[PDB]
């Protein structure tokens, strides 16, 4: 889930 | 959005 | 050149 | 280094 939140902020 | 749709891909 | 250079940031 | 690379390329 870590990584879930680090990419959906990436993404935006 | 390529971007956010590899990101999205990523985060699976 | 600009696709090219995303694509091979893509493929690393 | 992608969004460098791209903003690389938007520069010229
Ligand atoms: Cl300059």
């Amino acid at each position: 889930e870590l990584l879930k939140k680090l990419l959906e902020e990436l993404k935006g």
